[PDB]
């Protein structure tokens, strides 16, 4: 489940323990087969007595063994990596007197896919009106901040020698202050029901957002997710429009990504990104930048812009 760190043996911090009496639970943000992520109130987490927003991941009584050792991995994942600007943060957990509950922040816009797809008919590739900026209209300024915060994130990732392995633009929360986090909804997705996950042996995968080696080798490295990197670049600058459109995933497909077939240019992508994507999707992992190279590429970008 975890290419470079067993995670299993990471340890967990006890200063996370929160009482789980002091959680008051509200909407389903999100649900899987096993999983579920929920809105909820938590009371004296902040040092005065204000409450506040939290956002709770539990498992369903559906969930078996290897469901309640993944939730806790990902705990002591969440607990090792520390605070990171461009990444969902840890808040604190519940692990005594019940099932385990992951608690992390809130993210007021939910994830970036339907973000994109609920903006795409507000969008201005060149400059906002100061009369019509109350509107909240998306800018090209903003994708490309967009693409920087993410790579950002997965530079600090790597530098963990933490790998994702769903990395996508449904895998994205949007903020306040136009900030972007890496997530994982892992268990709390119902891939079963998501047309983007496809069956592949005795798994359901996103072979769409998949590097070769993952599809034919089950190899997931660094470079991997580089590859995965690439096709969130082309759902962004595409308003979160669907990767090889109109084509299915059957032989053909798998048959055509072999041979070297790639996607052309999605229609608000700028020259030099795309440039990027076309390095990311190298047949040879090791001609494929690294996500601290995208980050310098993206800065000399934004800074002539
Ligand atoms: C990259 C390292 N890493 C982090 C993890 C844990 C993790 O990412 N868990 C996770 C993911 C998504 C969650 O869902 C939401 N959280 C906050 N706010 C939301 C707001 C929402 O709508 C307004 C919403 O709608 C559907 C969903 C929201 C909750 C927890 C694993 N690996």
């Amino acid at each position: 489940n975890y290419s470079y760190i067993d995670p299993t043996q990471l340890p967990y911090d006890h200063k996370w323990e929160f009482p789980r009496n002091r959680l008051s639970f509200g909407k389903t943000l999100g649900a899987g087969a096993f999983g579920k992520v929920v809105e909820a109130t938590a009371q004296g987490l902040i040092k005065s007595d204000a409450a506040m927003t939290v956002a709770v991941k539990m498992l369903k009584p559906s969930a078996h063994s290897t469901e309640r050792e993944a939730l806790m991995s990902e705990l002591k994942v969440l607990s090792y990596l520390g605070n990171h600007e461009n990444i969902v943060n840890l808040l604190g957990a519940c692990t005594h007197g019940g099932p385990t509950l992951v608690i992390t922040e809130y993210c007021c816009y939910g994830d970036l896919l339907n973000f994109l797809r609920r903006k795409r008919d507000e969008f201005v590739p060149y400059k906002v009106a100061p009369e019509d900026l109350y509107k909240d209209f998306l800018t090209l300024e903003h994708l490309l901040s967009f693409s920087y915060q993410v790579a950002k994130g997965m530079a600090f990732l790597a530098s963990k020698n933490c790998i994702h392995r769903d990395l996508a633009a449904r895998n994205i929360l949007l903020t306040h202050g136009n900030i972007t986090k890496i997530c994982d909804f892992g268990l709390a997705r119902d891939i079963k029901n998501d047309s983007n996950y496809v069956d592949k042996g005795n798994a359901r995968l996103p072979v769409k957002w998949m590097a070769p080696e993952s599809i034919f080798n089950s190899v997931y490295t660094f470079e991997s997710d580089v590859w995965s990197y690439g096709i969130f670049l082309w759902e962004l600058f595409s308003l979160g429009s669907s990767p090889y459109p109109g084509m299915p995933v059957d032989s053909k497909f798998y048959k055509m990504i072999k041979e070297g077939f790639r996607m052309s240019s999605p229609e608000y992508a700028p020259a030099e990104m795309y440039d990027i994507m076309k390095t990311c999707w190298d047949a040879d992992p090791d001609k494929r930048p690294t996500f601290k190279q995208i980050v310098q590429d993206i800065e000399k970008q934004i800074s002539e812009s």
